[PDB]
This record gives structure tokens, C-alpha cells and sequence, in this order.
């Protein structure tokens, strides 16, 4: 089972364990993945959800270039179009919960591999964690609600900036720019700040923590709905052009 | 009596939250009041600016009270809540929708709604000492008064869960460093003079230009936040039918 | 002779706003001029960026001259008025809606619609020595040139009603700290340096995915800034019609 799932005092841990990959997204994690996000959501005595990866090295290394080449090989779009839809429907059902949503970030986050967390109500990365857009080099559109939440989270001049410099950036940057909401030193800090993070949610009550997610996101979701779709269509389109399927290979 | 007053001098309306029994807190007496204040400045075709503000040292608006929320979810029916949140919402919207410029004076504290509701206002300024609590997360109930709308659009979402999962008194300080208000002043004497320079300011405009570019930048969030006012009530008056809310409001 | 001057070089088109006569002021000529120049770059495929310039060392942009503004209120038909707003307009759109990457370069002043046309580009630079203003609330006119769906958007509603209200000019570390420029650059030199790194970073794409990106990015807005200029012309329409207008145009 690609991501692991257990439930400790009332919230949900969602752990994304796929060595093979390096917790890589592709259909079989992704599929794993909405299945656990699901079955989160519908669980009526939970309050939170919490994504967080197993391994001491990296959170996440997003989709993996040996398989994209495969989507740019493909001619059919139909292995492209498959991780996609399963992908956004992860993005588009974290977003949606009702329970309060939190991603740990303990180690790197490449393109989509934090991009979907960005739907999470808050982010909490340690200090060593480290992040990467890497869409312009790559000569490709940024998917997976990437162009929705980019803009919104930090601004649209400040997404173009972004994208165009593709840096690999520290935990203090994103923490400036608003990608995360705050950065623990260590694991053991984290796993105290935690602890201490859903004790407060506790305290509320299930319906209305619900009720007013549902109202603070208003026509959002909706909006994001649109968004996955016209990304999906201008990423295929990309797929089909010989350039990507260059870029892919020269990576 | 009369728990608002109204007064204009040269040509800006001051609206003045009058009610010390209940610290200037929300309900459909004050609230009805309040909305004929609002729509008499409104209308007011000389007045350039609204002003609201509190004749009471101590607070601001402790918003609605605990003890009124608390008969609320003890009602038989929805009509008495739907009636309260019909007149408080339509506040908001009027304020919103006002083609004078309109400034909130928060001199003292502010809870809930009492705070929220001046969120629609074109600029917030508050006295150093004023403090601040969004409690709706230990309350057990969803924001109401304009809060899901105003909160996210000003402190962003994120930032607007957290400070709802905290639900803490904060400061003055912390309210301008996330936006919610644009200014302090450290006393009364300060307020009184940031004032009067502010609203010479605004005289010096054009009463229809002023109205057109307010008309401008809102587009079509007016129509948006009436929709959203609506569903608030919905959700609200959905969660005032749970015995978990009777339970809570009883404790606090 | 041209009052705007086009040239490709490293795969990007300059365009450069070549006008002492009026101090690159916006009128219908050099409006015209410059959409014909922006198109031109929108339907090349050659070029991955567009980058809008000014020629003279003391001024960006005058933007649109006192002088020509009271013609139009004196004017007795509104037909010049909305003829150079759909020229002007048509910039804006044309800018914003742009598959190429867009930079503004703001060497000197930029005043008004000078400045706001440029809100458009992906990215602003500024010289240090830049300054800016928004005179409107003066002139006793609703913002124009995009300016009421930009202004908000970047910097907020609550600071977009102060920054009109107190119509003062300001600095290049204003605007910066504002977000209405992205970053200042020390000198002519820097600058020339500097845009010639970001051109190569630019370059290090590919076009059609910098276009797609770019669409995702927008989603509906450029529908909605497409309506909203429509707005802005029936509005700013309207109020030339009022003797208040010339009034104030022939004061300043």
C-alpha cells in the first residue's frame, strides 16, 4: 500500500511510504492516496487529517521525469491523462475536506510533490526541508492546482518570479512567500508542535469546523474544479509537441 | 430608548453605538437601529463620510452576547435567530455598500461580530488600548456577520484559520500586522485630530467621484457577499438546532 | 514622426516611449502607436519577451496631460474622450492578455495612467530615482486605465481608498514595499544588466509553455478586466459630463 493510514486520538495520519519512487506520484501512489484521503473524509470522529512522509529524507519527490518521458513517448495521452485525473482528484478532495488539513514537509518537495499539499489549511515544514518549481526548465505548464494556489498563496507577479528563476529554495523562503505557516528546527519540535496544533482543534466541534471550511471557501471549489480541467488540457497539449519529449530526455 | 445616535457635522455622519446595559452588543433592538442610522447616511446626498464609533470609554462592542446566543439555541423555533441575523446582516451589507467613505473608530474592545461587522468598513482605526477575540471555534459555530467573507479576503485563509483555532484576545498591534485594521492612534486626544485631518482629506474630493470609484473597485463583491451572508445564516441557524451548541453557550 | 519605437534584440522586443513633446504623455497618437507595437510583439514568434521602456532619462510617464483631459471636459460630445479611453484600453488588455513576458522598466516619474498601464506586465522595475502619484481624488475622477481593477488586486482595497485619498507622490520604496513594482534597480547600468539576465532566464523556456502558463495563471481574468475597463469608460464617461470635472482639471 503506497501511503499508509492510522488513526491516534481523533485525526488521521496519512503516510505517504513509496520507496521505489522516493514517494514519487505517479497513478499507483496517487490511486493509494485518494483512497485514504477518502475514506479520511467520510470518517464522521476524526477533526484533522495529517500528510506526512516516512522516510528521513525526503517528503516528496513529485512526478519522476522517467515517467513523464513515458507520457511524452505515449501517443495516446492515455497513461498522462490517468495520472492526472487520479492526482487532481487527491488535490481537489484534500481541498475539499472538512476536517482541518495538515501537511508535514520534513525533508525535499519537488514541483507537484508540494504543489499538492498547498491545499492542505496549513503547512509545517522542518528547517533542512527544501523545495523546487521546476516547470520552466522543463518547458511544460504547471499542473496538479499548481496555477490555481500559486497565485493566490503568494501573489501572480511573485508565481511568474518564481517559476522563471526555479531555484531550489530553504524552508525560509517558502515561510516568506507564505507557501508554508511556520518551520520547526527539529523532529522532536514537530512532533510536540503537533501534538500541541490538533489539541486545539480538539476543542472545537466536528460540524462546525465543517460548516465553516464550507463557508470560508465559498465558490472555490468550483473554481479549482475548472482550473484542474484546464490544466490537464493544456499539459497534454504540451505533451504532444516535440520540444518536451527533448526536454524530458536531455533531464 | 434610542441605543444609536446620529449626528452631521460638516458634511460627515457620525454613528454612535449607545447601549451600556449590554456594552454596545449586538442584538435586533440596536441592530434595527443601527440599519436606520446606516441607510439615513446612505441617502444623505451632502455627507461625504460615515462615521462609526462608540460613546463608551470601556469598549467598543462586545458583540452579540453569550447570554442572547445562549436563548437563541434554547428557542423552539429558527424565527428569532433568522430575524436577528436578517437586521445585523443587512447592516453589514449597508455599509458595505455605501457610496460614502466610512471609517470605524474602535476605542475599546471588540469580540466577535462586534468587531466583524466593521470589517465592510473602507478604513478601521483603533485606539492602542483596543482588543480583540474571534471565539467562534469554542463556541462550536461557524462565522457569521460577514466574518467567512471579509476574513479570508483581508488576512488571507490560512492566516484566518489559524487566528480561529487560537481564539485568542489579541492585540491592536497584531490586529494592524494582519490587516484588520489600517491604523492606531495611542489615545482619544490623537484619534480626535488623525480624525478631523482624515475626513479634511475626503472633503477635498468629489461626492459622484467618490461614489464611481467605490462603485469601481467592489465589482461584483457586493453580490457576492450578500450570497455569502445568506448561506452564513443557513449554516448557522443548522448548527443553533445541534445540542452541542445549547451545551456549549451554557457553559461559557 | 513615430512617438514610439520598436526593436528585437536577444529574442525580446523593446518597445520604447519616445514623446518630449508632451513627456511621454498618453494620448490617442502614442496610443495608438504603442497597441500597434504590442500587438506586433503578441503575434511573434521569435520573441519570448516584451519589455516597455522610456527614452528620456527624467520621466517614465507623464501620463495622461492635464491639458488634454480639460479638452475632453470642455469638449460638448464625449466622442474623443472614448476614443482615446478604447485605444488606451485596448494597451491594457493587450498587455495583460500578452503570451510573452511582460516588463515595464519605470526610469523616472510616472504619473497616473503613466504608471497604472504597466500594472498590466508581468513584472515592474524601477529605477530608485522613480516616483509615482495617483491624482484622481483631486482631479475629482474614478480611477481609469485598469487602474480600478489593478489597484485593489495588488495592494488591497482598504490601501488602494488611502493611496487615492492621500494622492501623494511617492517613492520607488514605497511602491516596492506596496507591491506595484517587484524591484528597484540602483542605476541605468544595473538595470541594463540586470534585464539582460532576466531576458536569458526567460529565454531558458519554452513559448508556447510561457503562454500556457501564463493563460492557467489568469483563469478569468481576462474577461473580468476586459468589463471592468468597460466600466471604468461609463463611469469616468459620466462624470465628464460634470461641470465639477472642468473645474478642477482647469484649477490644476
Amino acid at each position: 500500500s503506497y501511503v499508509h493510514t492510522e488513526i491516534q486520538n481523533d485525526a488521521l495520519y496519512i503516510t505517504l511510504d513509496y520507496p521505489e519512487k522516493k514517494n514519487g506520484l505517479d497513478a499507483e501512489l496517487g490511486t493509494s492516496l485518494l483512497e485514504a484521503i477518502r475514506a479520511g473524509n467520510n470518517e464522521t470522529s476524526i477533526h484533522s487529517i495529517i500528510l506526512q512522509s516516512k522516510h528521513r529524507a525526503y517528503f516528496s519527490s513529485g512526478p519522476r521525469l522517467e515517467d513523464l518521458l513515458i507520457c511524452a513517448s505515449d501517443q495516446s495521452d492515455v497513461r498522462l491523462r490517468e495520472v492526472l485525473h487520479v492526482l487532481n482528484h487527491c488535490v481537489l478532495e484534500i481541498f475539499t475536506s472538512p476536517k482541518v488539513t495538515v501537511a508535514l514537509i520534513n525533508g525535499y518537495a519537488y514541483g507537484g510533490g508540494f504543489n499538492m499539499m498547498l491545499a492542505c489549511d496549513r503547512r509545517i515544514a522542518l528547517r533542512r526541508a527544501k523545495f523546487l518549481e521546476n516547470f520552466h526548465k522543463m518547458g511544460i505548464s504547471p499542473d496538479l492546482g499548481a496555477s490555481y494556489f500559486l497565485p493566490r498563496i503568494i501573489g501572480y507577479e511573485q508565481t511568474m518570479n518564481l517559476l522563471l528563476e526555479g531555484k531550489l529554495f530553504t524552508s525560509e523562503e517558502a515561510l516568506r512567500l507564505g507557501l508554508i505557516q511556520e518551520i520547526c528546527e527539529n523532529k522532536q519540535e514537530l512532533q510536540e508542535r503537533v501534538k500541541n496544533y490538533l489539541k486545539a482543534v480538539s476543542e472545537g466541534y466536528v460540524p462546525a469546523i465543517a460548516a465553516t471550511k464550507k463557508l470560508l471557501k465559498g465558490k472555490a471549489a468550483e473554481e479549482l474544479k475548472q482550473q484542474l480541467e484546464q490544466e490537464t488540457e493544456e499539459l497534454v497539449a504540451l505533451f504532444k509537441q516535440t520540444e518536451i519529449k527533448k526536454r524530458l530526455e536531455a533531464l
